[PDB]
């Protein structure tokens, strides 16, 4: 086998998850207006950080083929994937449930070629086939650099179909 254009290939985008970002975010905000100490070993949202999406539509047959991250605008963004085990809505996020590596995506000042961490990137990207096993759903935490926010983000992972 010769890697070539004709293959079958699924894209799926990581989506923006509006009312879990605003969950954790209130999380945050009612432990400071209570004085509360967060939880023993607990992530808490930075403001910079948005929770991410993605809705493994195949499970099965997955190969993992290239990440498809675009800023608009010059930029930095880091894409840390979370456990399978963690249910949004059942618990608050565990820094250990934080997975390692994270893929980081730059776009620098004249160029429009984006550059990442090639070896991480990938490490993470051949991650995703198990973990699309494990359960359809899985959520991310995207932190947002200087001068970047969502909407100048497009995210999304090529598996080749086997
Ligand atoms: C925590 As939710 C309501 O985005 O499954
Ligand atoms: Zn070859
Ligand atoms: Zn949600
Ligand atoms: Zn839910
Ligand atoms: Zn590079
Ligand atoms: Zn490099
Ligand atoms: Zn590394």
């Amino acid at each position: 086998a010769e890697d070539g254009p004709q293959k079958q290939q699924l894209e799926m985008p990581l989506v923006l998850d509006q009312d879990l970002t605003q969950q954790m975010r209130l999380r945050v905000e009612s432990l400071k207006q209570r004085g509360e100490k967060k939880q023993d070993g607990e992530k808490l949202i930075r403001p910079a950080e948005s929770v991410y999406r993605l809705d493994f539509i195949q499970q099965q047959k997955l190969q993992f083929d290239h990440w498809n991250v675009v800023l608009d605008k010059p930029g930095k963004v880091t894409i840390t994937g979370t456990s399978q085990n963690w249910t949004p809505d059942l618990t608050n996020l565990m820094t250990r449930q934080l997975l390692d590596p994270a893929a980081i995506f730059w776009r620098k000042e004249d160029s429009d070629a984006m550059d990442w961490n090639e070896a991480d990137a990938l490490e993470f990207g051949e991650r995703l086939s198990d973990l699309a096993k494990i359960r359809k759903v899985m959520y991310f935490l995207i932190t947002f650099g200087e001068g970047v926010e969502p909407a100048n983000l497009k995210a999304s992972v090529v598996f080749n179909q086997l």
